[PDB]
């Protein structure tokens, strides 16, 4: 038959070692470097690290908020499903409101996407949250506008990594310019649910 | 506030137009070209098309099996959750057995990963299925070995797009050399749940 490596704990260690032998990671602090390594792993793409940007302190702040029990608010089900329940340090809730039966009618009334309208339902869980946006640029731009009101609850951190051709690059450059709360992004068109998940999973647990 | 495009049906049309203006797509048949466009969209990466390979007839065969009610067997929950229930043409079942409570003990006894052991549970749904492997190279290599037995039920098609540094490229090159059933792959390290989902969603419905 076909022969191949079957020890997944070994596969992980090997993957990480290969990435650290090939990637240009010197500019990242130790807390940032672990996140980057996992994002590269998820993407299968050495070179990705030339596009990542963090606010000073973000990685430290996000791991603290998770260790304190913060929820994780996700734009898409592909993000919520990816988060490793085993790695969570404090029984953290993982939330996506996209399929709430109220979202189609709210989106029509707002003249916005479903991805964006569903963020309105995050309000009660937003104070101190870790935000994970892996898909929808409209969700990230709508979140920026939400946070321009001083009465809106404010998250602990935002992982802003939407992907794509229309809106994506612009929404991530606007996040970084606005600097509402500590943030990380993948500049340009690259991003997506896998990279976003990998960032959350890296931040959640001190072990790789 | 921040200004940005809010019509998602418009966003899609624009995304696709941008990809078709930039990407090198001439070698693909019309049925293949639609799949490729959606995979690029999901990845945010023009250039991806230089890595995609299809068996002759795969795209036609996979869309037929779906129109006939075939299930969709998925390695990972990030794949199963991504598939658009609205685009499915014939009430198709979407299945992932990874979290079955029998999988941890079966994997120990097989000396294999959970991703791989969970494929044993696909047997009753495998005849005529569309296989969507977006994550685990071990699952794809284990599937090849499964199919070396003439008694194993055989799928209609395989979308083989695992990602990563260890095993991934090798498992996809082995799929293509073995040619068990019609197939598509992303050669090398790139791949993942988003690209895989996008292939299934492109095949499921004739409208873009
Ligand atoms: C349609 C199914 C999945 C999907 C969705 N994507 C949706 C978020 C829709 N996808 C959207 C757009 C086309 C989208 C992208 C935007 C930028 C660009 O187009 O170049 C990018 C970000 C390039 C993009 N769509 C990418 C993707 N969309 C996809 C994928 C799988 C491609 C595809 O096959 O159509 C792929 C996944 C990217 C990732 O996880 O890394 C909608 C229309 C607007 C969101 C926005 O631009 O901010 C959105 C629907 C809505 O919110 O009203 C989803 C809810 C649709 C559904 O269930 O019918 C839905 C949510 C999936 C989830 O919850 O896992
Ligand atoms: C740990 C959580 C998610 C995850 C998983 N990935 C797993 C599949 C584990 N991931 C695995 C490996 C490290 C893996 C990769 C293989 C190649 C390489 O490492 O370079 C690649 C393919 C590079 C890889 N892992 C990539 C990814 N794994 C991930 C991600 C999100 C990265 C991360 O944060 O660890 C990312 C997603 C890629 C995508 O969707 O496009 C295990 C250990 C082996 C599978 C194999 O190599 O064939 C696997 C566990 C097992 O089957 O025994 C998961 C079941 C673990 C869990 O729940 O504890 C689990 C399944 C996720 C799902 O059902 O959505």
């Amino acid at each position: 038959p076909h022969e191949y490596e079957k020890d997944g704990a070994k596969i992980y260690v090997q993957s990480f070692a290969t990435i650290r032998a090939e990637a240009d990671l010197a500019r990242f602090t130790p807390e940032e470097e672990v996140v980057v390594v996992r994002m590269i792993h998820a993407a299968g793409m050495v070179g990705l690290e030339n596009h990542v940007r963090f606010a000073p302190g973000m990685a430290i702040a996000a791991r603290a908020a998770l260790e304190a029990g913060a929820p994780i608010l996700c734009d898409a089900r592909m993000v919520s499903e990816g988060i490793a329940r085993a790695r969570l340090p404090a029984k953290n809730e993982v939330i996506c409101t996209l399929q709430d039966p109220r979202v189609p009618a709210l989106a029509q009334e707002m003249g916005n996407t479903r991805s964006a309208a569903a963020l309105e339902l995050w309000r009660p869980k937003l104070e101190g949250a870790v935000v994970a946006i892996g898909n929808a640029p409209t969700a990230l731009f709508h979140l920026l506008n939400m946070l321009e009101d001083p009465a809106c609850p404010r998250p602990a951190a935002i992982i802003g990594c939407p992907v794509g051709f229309i809106g994506a690059a612009e929404s991530k450059a606007a996040l970084a310019v606005a600097n509402p709360v500590p943030w990380v992004i993948v500049e340009g068109r690259l991003g997506g649910s896998a990279i976003t998940v990998a960032a959350v999973n890296a931040l959640a647990c001190r072990k790789e």
